[PDB]
């Protein structure tokens, strides 16, 4: 019964032979702070308790980093606007940005830049924060988000960490979906829906180690579906399919935030390591063009095979498991029927995070939710879609009242107040917003509790069992999509000894120590690559990346050169008048802020510029095929097919070609390239070269399947329903479906 507290600041108190925490220091004991009450009386009693600019300031999140003191050389202590945020703007919420790893050496405090730190000092940065969030006058505790962490960067494979003190590295999402669908494969002959243990397994381990650094609350996991191959965040997306995305949401929600739910329905407990806000709700996947709304050309949603409701399935999953909170957004549902509404009726044409229609009607009202909304980052002022002409002010009224309960990247309580004394926000909202945002902090138990042993997340965090899992999950995320029948047999598993040639991210004296002579094709472009004749085996590391760093809206070289072509996107606005540059016939930067220039402000600066967030040029965004990518402008392949086709060559018979291929996105294998030439091609999603080479030596066999196709021709990539997995609607069809993978057989 009775909970283990902490306090730092304020006292612990007696009452009828318990401890409690005085935190008003009234002298004596609140309902708020009585833990043997309901949460609801406890929420109640804090709201009333309360003045508006405190209730206020639970409206607003950002980023609160750890530093370290250039003078001590101490790393993870208070930074510069902590005292500001708490104390002044009376946050509770906040974004933890640092890397947390072992240090290199010679490593010095810069006094700038975002410092890395060790669980050790992460926890004691996160600690320092709540022991000044309990000296606040009701002392209420805060809470940390961060976006995922323990996601090898299949472009960094060569710092992967192998050792502690940095979170256990696990593939990509997807990867995990492949090991997923291949473990059902393996156990039952069937790729559908996943076997959930590996998910539940590597969001074990991610929840003990978030926990132990005092970091309980994610930006993810990410619901949205890959069914659109030409958005660049299919990165993040574990599946195309909804059924399969719908089963790792539950298994998440479960596994990180509890399967004990409230009465209020939702799985917050003191045992909650991480409570998930996912996103993006209803559902980004289903990009027209695959151009993201975080950029004017890319505002649109389109539904062509009527699936939104399908892609708001894992959301409902996830609601129903108990998701503590929820993320819009900002893309606009074009033409889209209200679900559960009169016929005819479509969603308003605005970004999702401004539709009452969409965050409280649909959420709230269709979808069981009962917990917070919070908004995305970097979208209120900049972003506010179908809103160009509105205020600042209207769009964060409009986000609130459409159901939006707190702000991210906020961290000025007066934009809440100025917008309560103009009367746009009524002070019943702001308090029903500071119900739902106290919720689970009084059922996560940080009102009883807030603090973490840092002695112990320095044990925790990358223990060598917590790894060892994240090495399971790599080998079987691997997806072997094509290994060639040669005389002398098929060309994986790899022979004992031989010369190889290694080309890309590849660790030669792991390579090396399984036996191999090793040359490394990898040569600074002034010096000269050795050639690759008479090598047994071939290894090429390949993936694209965009450089489309240079895109400008307004420039007529770029976003406005006519010579680009015109966006096919048409929103109708509210009024029934095209959205500027979504007429379907505008220059690409038209529909950016910068040209139209709507808005209260008459010289705006472009949105788009520098396309800073990701994704190609937007006339570029169709270019998927690896011999496209290699001409495009906007697209790197990475190494250059130049120089994988010369290494093709340089070989006696291509079939000694294997190649290790990161599908950041549904990159397509076309016959132009010469690629399926290869002896084996595997989709990696990031692994070790351990990982990768215990495979392909055949210490372990391959097992993952595909959780998205992939498609064979750039028309298939055309022709695809944006809103639609696979390609069985496209005149070419797939290269390869959902669920394939081969594996040996001896
Ligand atoms: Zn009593
Ligand atoms: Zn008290
Ligand atoms: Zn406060
Ligand atoms: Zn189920
Ligand atoms: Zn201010
Ligand atoms: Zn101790
Ligand atoms: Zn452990
Ligand atoms: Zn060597
Ligand atoms: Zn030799
Ligand atoms: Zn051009
Ligand atoms: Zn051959
Ligand atoms: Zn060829
Ligand atoms: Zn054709
Ligand atoms: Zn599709």
């Amino acid at each position: 019964e009775q909970p283990e507290l902490e306090a730092r600041v304020k006292e612990i108190i007696e009452v009828d032979g318990y401890q409690f925490r005085d935190l008003n220091d009234n002298g004596e004991l609140d309902p708020y702070e009585d833990w043997r009450l309901p949460t609801p009386e406890r929420v109640a009693d804090l709201v009333g308790q309360m003045s508006l600019v405190e209730k206020s300031g639970l409206m607003l999140i950002n980023t609160l980093n750890a530093a370290c003191d250039p003078q001590t050389g101490e790393f993870g202590v208070l930074p510069a606007q902590a005292d500001n945020y708490i104390n002044t703007q009376h946050m509770h919420r906040f974004v933890f940005r640092n890397v947390v790893d072992v240090r290199a050496e010679g490593v010095e405090c810069t006094g700038t830049g975002t410092p890395v730190v060790s669980p050790a000092e992460a926890a004691t940065f996160t600690n320092a924060v709540q022991e000044m969030s309990e000296a606040t006058r009701l002392g209420i505790p805060s809470l940390f988000k961060s976006n995922a962490r323990n996601h090898i960067d299949p472009d960094a494979r060569v710092g992967i960490n192998e050792a502690a003190g940095a979170f256990s590295a696990f593939p990509k999402e997807a990867g995990i979906a492949a090991a997923a669908l291949g473990e059902q494969a393996r156990r039952t002959g069937e790729a559908t829906t996943g076997d959930m243990s590996v998910v539940a397994d590597f969001a074990d381990v991610m929840g003990e180690e978030w926990a132990s650094i005092g970091l309980r609350g994610m930006y993810g996991y990410m619901a949205d579906l890959s069914t659109e191959p030409r958005w660049y965040r299919t990165h993040e997306t574990f599946t195309e399919d909804a059924y399969l995305a719908a089963e790792i949401m539950e298994t998440l929600v479960q596994t990180l935030q509890g399967e004990e739910l409230t009465d209020n329905g939702l799985a917050l407990s003191p045992q909650t390591r991480v409570a998930l806000t996912l996103k993006h709700f209803p559902g980004g996947g289903p990009q027209e063009l695959g151009l993201d709304p975080h950029y004017a050309f890319g505002k649109a949603q389109v539904y062509p095979a009527g699936r939104f409701e399908e892609h708001f399935l894992p959301f409902q999953a996830a609601i129903d498991a108990g998701v503590s909170s929820i993320m819009p957004y900002y893309g606009v549902p074009v033409d889209v029927p209200v679900v559960g509404g009169e016929p005819g009726e479509t969603y308003p044409h605005t970004g999702f995070a401004f539709s009452d229609s969409i965050v409280n009607g649909l959420l709230r009202d269709q979808l069981g939710f009962t917990g917070y909304v919070n908004s995305n980052t970097g979208i209120i002022n900049d972003r506010a879609w179908g809103l160009e002409g509105n205020t600042v002010p209207e769009r964060v009224a409009a986000a609130i009242n459409g159901g939006t309960d707190t702000l991210s990247g906020f961290s000025d309580v007066s934009v809440i107040t100025d917008l309560y004394e103009a009367d746009l926000i009524s002070e019943e909202r702001i308090d029903l917003a500071a119900e739902r945002l106290l919720e689970p902090l009084f059922d996560m138990g940080l009102f009883e509790n807030p603090y973490v042993d840092p002695d112990v997340a320095t044990a925790t965090v990358g223990a060598d069992d917590h790894r060892a899992v994240g090495l399971d999950l790599q080998r079987k995320s691997l997806v072997l999509l094509q290994n060639e029948e040669t005389d002398e047999g098929p060309v994986l598993p790899l022979k004992e000894g031989g010369d190889v040639y290694i080309l890309g991210d590849f660790t030669e004296e792991t390579v090396e120590s399984y036996g191999y002579e090793v040359t490394n094709g990898n040569v600074a472009e002034g010096e000269e690559r050795p050639s690759a004749a008479g090598s047994d085996y071939v290894l090429i590391s390949m993936t694209a990346k965009t450089n489309a760093g240079d895109y400008v809206s307004d420039d007529p070289s770029l976003g406005l050169n006519p010579d680009h072509g015109t966006n096919p996107s048409v929103i109708i606005g509210d009024d029934g008048e095209p959205l500027p540059g979504l007429d379907g016939q505008s220059l690409w930067g038209a529909a950016d802020v910068c040209v139209h220039k709507e808005g209260h402000e008459e010289n705006p600066s472009c949105t788009d510029n520098r396309l800073r967030f990701g994704g190609a040029y937007p006339w570029e965004s169709s270019i998927l095929d690896f011999t496209g990518m290699e001409a495009a402008e906007s697209w790197e392949v990475v190494p250059s097919l130049e120089t994988i086709q010369e290494v093709m060559a340089e070989v006696e018979d291509p079939s000694k070609v294997i190649l290790h291929v990161y599908f950041r996105q549904p990159y397509v294998l076309d016959e132009e390239s010469g690629l399926r030439d290869a002896g084996a091609i595997l989709a990696g999603f990031g692994m070790t070269d351990t990982a990768l080479m215990d495979v392909l030596t055949g210490a372990y066999a391959p097992q993952g399947k595909l959780p998205f196709a992939l498609a064979g021709t750039r028309e298939a990539i055309i022709e695809q329903d944006s809103d639609r997995p696979g390609y069985d609607e496209t005149e070419d069809g797939a290269l390869y479906p959902f669920g394939y993978g081969l594996t040996y057989e001896d």
